């Protein structure tokens, strides 16, 4: 089997990507986004406390005839931007672009952080990171694309994040027409289960390509690109005018510039990051400083591949014995 959705900004800045999915019999689509940086799919339902709704479409489980509560069991996460939920688990069948599971754990909110609330077009999580890292108490549950794997043509599935623009999740195959030249493979380790990897290192616009080795995770949940500060600040060092700003909590530059590229190896390979892709725009409504889209890891313990990067090029998430990333230019 496989699948293929289409996956949508949710706003005008690519802050984040959300793919409809389909869950329960008759079938409810919540637009969920898909996370490879954690591994919880969890939804806005009706158990969720009416006053943290604002907009969100809610899977109610007593809809639908395939729904059947995971008797006993509790989730509750907390994610690296300070945003959290928890609640009850049920579990029903879920489809995502004509890829069916049954069985799959769908972690229904109770409780949701006001981050949550406050973002009407997220009405739930879809994690594809490792299913070691799934909070659910007292059995832990898999992933869709764990409970996929098997059904799957190929154990692999796609990220082609657009910038600006619709993009693709497709499971099972890899789409051959949806990049250029090669797929250049790199090895995972799963020891902290995340999709963590080893960059061959990095070039600010046209500048000498940097060999150094920068381990960090694919996270298609992450907007931005987290690197170490020395990175940082030799690319922002090229832009006039820009600095690290403690009140507003990172880099920011004159909405005047022109933002050089960032390229990162892959192996032998490059993927470049036009600079376009690096503005996160005003600060504040009508400000003339401009977020930036690559900002320091110091202080998070981890070098995060966000959308930023991801979005640049097309990413092949093979979940194998041996999982491995790929990584082609588009
Ligand atoms: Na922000």
């Amino acid at each position: 089997s496989t699948g293929s959705a289409t996956t949508t900004p949710i706003d005008s800045l690519d802050d984040a990507y959300i793919t409809p999915v389909q869950i329960g019999t008759p079938a409810q689509t919540l637009n969920l986004d898909f996370d490879t940086g954690s591994s919880d799919l969890w939804v806005f339902s009706s158990e969720t406390t009416a006053s943290e709704v604002d907009g969100q479409t809610i899977y109610t489980p007593s809809k639908s005839t395939t729904a059947k509560l995971l008797s006993g069991a509790t989730w509750s996460i907390s994610y690296g931007d300070g945003s959290s939920s928890s609640g009850d688990v049920y579990t029903d069948t879920v489809s995502v672009g004509g890829l069916t599971v049954t069985g799959q754990a769908v972690e229904s909110a109770k409780k949701v952080s006001s981050s949550f609330t406050e973002d009407s077009t997220i009405d739930g999580l879809l994690g594809l990171a490792f299913s070691t890292l799934n909070t659910v108490s007292p059995t832990q549950q898999k992933t869709f694309f764990d409970n996929a794997k098997a059904s799957l043509d190929s154990p692999v599935f796609t990220a082609d994040l657009g910038y600006h623009a619709p993009g693709t999740y497709n499971f099972g195959f890899i789409d051959t027409t949806a990049y250029t030249g090669s797929i250049t493979y790199t090895a995972v380790s799963t020891k902290q289960g995340f999709w963590e990897w080893t960059s061959t290192g990095y070039a600010v616009g046209s500048g000498t390509f940097k060999s150094t080795s920068i381990d960090g995770i694919a996270d298609t949940g992450t907007t931005l690109l987290y690197l170490p500060a020395t990175v940082v600040s030799a690319y922002w060092a090229q832009v006039s005018g820009a600095k690290s700003s403690s009140s507003v909590g990172g880099y920011v530059f004159p909405c005047s510039a022109t933002l050089p590229s960032f390229t990162f190896g892959v192996g032998s390979a490059r993927i470049v990051i036009p600079g376009d892709y690096i503005d996160f725009g005003p600060i504040s409504t009508g400000s003339s400083s401009c977020f930036g889209g690559i900002q320091s890891s110091a202080g998070i313990g981890i070098n995060i591949f966000g959308d930023v990067a991801l979005k640049a090029a097309f990413v092949v998430f093979n979940g194998a014995t041996t999982p491995t990333l790929g990584f082609a230019s588009k």
